[PDB]
């Protein structure tokens, strides 16, 4: 059954620097927000740091190779801040921008293409210190950045993201307290939400003038499929104020240069400190529309929330490890939403993927049946949304391997491959095999 | 007859270092976790900082004279950790250690008494990038500060105290996220409030041995007495709860080595970081208690406040400019209720005033009679406490004159002198007239 893909469909994995370099202290790195928020006590639920995690910045040319097993044309990854800019801004670490020549040389080598994501949610502690997101001078920090590493690259790299996941950056990191730099204030949010737009527009110039006509940019936005947990007006409401929070509040400022009016009213509009002349930077066109996709939330009214005033609820179906529903025609979902509201020229799924528990068998091999069968139909969903029409060029998992999960340590497994954490070693889940048979046929099954 | 306090009795004033010394950058000062803090959106109300404040680091003398108008014979500061040890540890920096003993010789030389608070708030930022309160060796490092001050100057001040406002300082600051370093969370708040009742017993014995039979200390707690909405059992619950946590939750440990119970229950108790021989040294023996104290706060069951699970109600009454209910009534309740319950061989007033709009007259004059009758009201109850057998032995009015307020920034004005931060002029309010017969006369006209 030929549910082919386009013959110049995308199959890639992705990762983050900070998520699978390790080597923090290497080649004059400095610490990262993310190097300082792991020694805060309750930050990091098993207690551990990026230190280690997967040891990639000695190990790509490994990691590499796995890729070549799992039949990838893509590989999507992220550049360290700290490694490039140390100081944050000024002197260039030639050390730090060598590796990601190196690392950019053996992909291309190997006929992978390489998808940079600028900022992976690394900060340099140093720049944080002066800029915050909550700050406004981040942005011209943030494109001098994107400045350096672009000049150096550019001629390798054709496929840059400037931000990854706005909300993640701005609510997490500022608004629940939960991502680096750990605060928790509804203005502070707010603020560093309208700079990441910011940062983002202002960047795409800078990315353009230091490619060339071949050179496609976007950003990057998570995005899930929200419900209303009943027909009740309160719970349409929250439903609706939800969505607007996670779904569109980027969304709508990119592309018709307002942000959701029912939210900001709720919020004060006055803590967004908007400028003249700020919308026009933000909606600066983009060639593409980056979308990381994983769950269905299904939302009432309620206090759990008390900023958005809702709860959450676990509709009776199939959880992963994250306590994420697993619904894979959400993905359809949004897809089809975006291309119908926005109509962006080209999509990609940067991220999709699930964490179930794993073990090693006796035999040497993770047998991850629950993980497959999420791909498998979300794979599915993808293929789906081609089939109407929608621009989708290409699809990421994550991830390659597992890795630092953020404020989950390295409890919860994303990879297609497993990482046994006592020796490095990788293994090729039974997923992972599954997947190098998909990118081979283009693709299901 | 007149009511005439006790021979001995102490009448002072009070400031903290940051809210009026300003000279930030002056003779080798590094930045305090406040420095940092102001700098932060919407963290102070007024946008201002403490960079100028009073300019007390160079008006000292000046002061101190106005200290001999109000007939005050005490004086409580706080000391800057910043000045003396602004790489947090090891180098003493001389010139801080200067500043303060020019500060106490010129005190002693006019005939008032020194009253030490060795930390008001002003952790040096470098420290706190080390050791915030929530980790556990800040113990070390503040009894390290205390030992090289107390050495410094143990000849000349007698009455030393260790903290001021634990509640505060790990509530407000890590908690509530309203003061520096402006983290709201649960779990960093209570280790925090752990760990600064085991810097005050780790630092007692030091105090004592640098110092000799005279010398004096103890903690500083903020109390405020507190009613329940009505007589329903969630509002008695509600009230309850708050009382747990403003007023025993440092009370109990230090007097009785346990936290108030059915609170830490609610919290979860094993996010307190307690430790074998932890109360032992919370509870080593202290020569008195200062008490601050403002208000009588009134609490119903509600999910204003999610933490604790209530809200706040103002009965009908007298308000002060910072929205705090003016009851004199609560001062005796408090001082009835510590005598009674721990039994203190002393108890001071270190803290007691209010904040209302301060207008300088065409005549040159601040008359100020509320803030002159909430005074006199609350002198009173401290007379009727003495009366009753408390052992009061002093009383200080926050503040001698208007300072930087924290927060609410320069708009709240405490002091009995008003202060025209255009000029750094002086002008002794009317209350502060009225204070000035109050201190020679040792009572109240
Ligand atoms: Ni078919
Ligand atoms: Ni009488
Ligand atoms: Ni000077
Ligand atoms: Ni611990």
């Amino acid at each position: 059954e030929p549910h082919r893909f386009p013959p110049d469909f995308q199959w890639g994995v992705a990762t983050s620097s900070y998520q699978i370099e390790g080597a923090v202290e290497a080649d004059g790195r400095s610490p990262s927000i993310w190097d300082t928020f792991c020694a805060r006590p309750g930050a990091i639920a098993d207690g551990s740091t990026g230190a280690i995690a997967n040891d990639h910045y000695h190990r790509y040319r490994e990691d590499i190779a796995i890729m070549k097993q799992l039949g990838v044309n893509a590989y999507r990854f992220s550049i360290a801040w700290p490694r490039i800019l140390p100081d944050g801004r000024g002197r260039v670490n030639q050390a730090g921008v060598d590796f990601y020549e190196r690392l950019v040389d053996s992909l291309l080598e190997q006929g992978i293409e390489p998808y940079a994501t600028l900022y992976h949610w690394d900060m340099p502690q140093v720049q944080h210190d002066r800029t915050p997101w909550y700050d406004r001078g981040v942005v011209d920090a943030f494109v001098e950045y994107t400045d350096v590493i672009t000049r150096r690259l550019s001629d390798r790299v054709k496929y840059w993201m400037t931000l990854n996941e706005p909300w993640v950056i701005s609510f997490l990191g500022y608004g629940a307290g939960e991502h680096a730099p750990g605060l928790r204030d509804k203005e502070l949010y707010l603020r560093a939400a309208h700079h990441v737009l910011l940062a983002h527009g202002k960047a795409m110039p800078v990315i353009r003038a230091n490619g060339n006509a071949q050179t496609k940019a976007g950003i990057v936005l998570n995005l899930n499929w929200v419900n209303a947990a009943s027909d009740s007006p309160e719970d349409q409401a929250a439903a609706r104020r939800y969505d607007q929070f996670f779904n569109r509040w980027f969304a709508e400022p990119l592309y018709n240069g307002r942000y959701p009016e029912e939210l900001l009213e709720w919020y004060g509009r006055d803590l967004v400190p908007v400028q003249p002349g700020d919308f026009d930077i933000i909606t600066t066109p983009t060639d593409f529309l980056a979308v990381n996709y994983y769950a269905r939330t299904t939302v009432k009214a309620g206090s759990t929330d008390p900023m958005l005033q809702v709860d959450f609820v676990r509709p009776p179906g199939e959880y992963t490890a994250m306590d994420w529903e697993v619904y894979p025609q959400g993905l359809y979902n949004i897809l089809n939403w975006l291309h119908t509201d926005y109509a962006p020229p080209a999509l990609y799924v940067t991220e999709n993927g699930a964490a179930y528990d794993d073990q090693v068998s006796a035999a040497g091999e993770v047998d991850d049946p629950q993980r497959l069968a999420y791909l498998e139909g979300h794979f599915e969903a993808a293929y789906r949304a081609i089939q109407a029409g929608i621009p989708l060029k290409g699809y990421f998992v994550w991830s390659l391997m597992d890795n630092f999960e953020w404020g989950r340590g390295f409890e919860k497994r994303f990879g297609i491959v497993f990482v046994d954490y006592a020796t490095q070693q990788r293994i090729i889940k039974r997923s992972g095999k599954w997947f190098s048979q998909v990118t081979r046929a283009n693709g299901l099954p």
